C-alpha cells in the first residue's frame, strides 16, 4: 500500500514531501534528501517562489541517476492571480520552465479565490471567481499533455461538487488540510462518492507554523497509540491519514524525520485504537483569514468552507 490510484488511472505516491515554508537553499537539499531516502512525490506551488530551487534539486537527482523523471510525481499549483482562462496555461508554462520539467503529474487550482493578474491579496484586487471558466482552461492544459492530471485545493464538498457537475475532465484531487485534529469526514465521504482523491496537507497539524497554533501531535489519543505501537506521534498521525485512503504531504527539513515520515507503510493502527480518533477535538487550523473579508465573495469563514468549519 504505497500508492493510491487517481481517476485518470495514474498512481499517486501515498507520501509526498511538502515544500511550503522551505527557505533559500533549504528546500533543494530537502527534495534531494527525501528522494534518495525514497520519496517519489514532491508537492510544490508557484506562490511559494522556490520552484527554481526545486527544479535544480530534481535536475541533480536525474543527472546522478537516483530516479528517472517518470519515477516521480510532481505537483504544482495555479495561484489566485492566474484564474483568467488565457492566463492559466501561461502560468503552467512558467511553473514548468522553473522546475525544468516538460509536464507536471498534477496541477491544482490553489484556492477557489481570484485576484487580478499580477496583484497581491488585497480588497481592490478581488475579482469574483469563475471556476468553470478557469477549469475549462485547466482542461486544455491536460489535453495538451502539460499536466497528466488536474485537480483543486481547499475546495469544500459543495464547491467540489459544483465543479464536478460542470466539468468534462473530473478533478483528480482535492488537496485540503487533513490530520487527526481536522479529519474532514464530510469531504472524505464525498470524495469517495465521486472518485476524487483527497491529499492531506498539514498532515502533522503543521507544528512549526506560528500563526496556525498546531498541537495535533500532543493529543493524548495519538501519544498513547504511539506508545502502544512503538512509533512516533507523527508516524501515527500520517498513518491515520493513509489508512483513511488519503495521501499525505509531510513537510520537513530534518533528514531523520524525512525518513521517519516514510515509515508509515508496513504497519497498521488496530480497529480498537483507530476508533479512539473519534475522541479528538476538532479545529480547522488554516481558516483562510486572508480571503474572508467584507469585500470578498466569502464574507464569513462559513461561506468559504460551506459550513465545513
Ligand atoms: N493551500 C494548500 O494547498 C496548502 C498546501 N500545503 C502543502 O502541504 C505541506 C504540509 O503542510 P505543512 O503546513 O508544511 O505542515 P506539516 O503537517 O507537514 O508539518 C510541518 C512541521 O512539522 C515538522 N515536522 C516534520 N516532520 C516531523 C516529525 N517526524 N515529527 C515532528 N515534527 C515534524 C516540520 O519541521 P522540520 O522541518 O524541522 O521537521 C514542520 O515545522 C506543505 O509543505 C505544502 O506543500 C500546505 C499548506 C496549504
Ligand atoms: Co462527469
Amino acid at each position: 500500500a504505497r500508492h493510491f490510484v487517481l481517476n485518470t488511472g495514474a498512481k499517486i505516491p501515498s507520501v509526498g514531501l511538502g515544500t511550503w515554508q522551505s527557505d533559500p537553499g533549504v528546500v533543494g537539499d530537502a527534495v534531494y534528501t527525501a528522494v534518495k531516502a525514497g520519496y517519489r512525490h514532491i508537492d510544490c506551488a508557484k506562490v511559494y517562489g522556490n520552484e527554481k530551487e526545486i527544479g535544480l534539486a530534481l535536475k541533480k537527482l536525474f543527472e546522478e541517476g537516483v530516479v528517472k523523471r517518470e519515477d516521480l510525481f510532481i505537483t504544482s499549483k495555479l495561484w489566485n492571480d492566474r484564474h483568467a482562462p488565457e492566463d492559466v496555461p501561461e502560468a503552467l508554462n512558467e511553473s514548468l520552465t522553473d522546475l525544468q520539467l516538460d509536464y507536471l503529474d498534477l496541477y491544482l487550482i490553489h484556492w477557489p479565490f481570484r485576484v487580478k493578474k499580477g496583484t497581491n491579496t488585497s480588497p481592490e484586487n478581488f475579482i469574483t471567481p469563475d471556476i468553470p471558466a478557469t477549469w475549462g482552461a485547466m482542461e486544455k492544459c491536460y489535453d495538451a499533455g502539460k499536466a497528466r492530471a488536474i485537480g483543486v485545493s481547499n475546495f469544500s464538498s459543495k464547491k467540489l461538487g459544483d465543479l464536478l457537475a460542470v466539468a468534462r475532465v473530473h478533478p483528480a484531487v482535492d488537496q485540503v488540510e487533513c490530520h487527526p485534529g481536522w479529519q474532514q469526514t464530510k469531504l472524505h465521504n464525498f470524495c469517495q462518492s465521486t472518485g476524487v482523491h483527497l491529499t492531506a496537507y498539514s498532515p502533522l497539524g503543521s507544528p512549526g507554523t506560528t500563526w496556525m497554533n498546531g498541537n495535533v501531535l500532543k493529543e493524548p489519543v495519538i501519544i498513547s497509540i504511539a506508545e502502544k505501537l512503538g512509533k512516533t506521534p507523527a508516524q501515527v498521525a500520517l498513518r491515520w491519514n493513509i489508512q483513511m485512503g488519503h495521501s499525505v504531504l509531510p513537510k520537513s527539513t530534518n533528514e531523520e524525520r524525512i525518513k521517519q515520515n516514510l515509515d508509515v507503510y508496513d504497519w497498521s493502527i488496530p480497529d480498537d485504537l483507530l476508533a479512539k480518533f473519534s475522541e479528538i477535538k476538532q479545529a480547522r487550523l488554516l481558516r483562510g483569514n486572508f480571503i474572508v473579508n467584507p469585500q470578498s465573495v466569502y464574507k464569513t469563514h462559513e461561506e468559504l468552507w460551506d459550513g465545513e468549519l
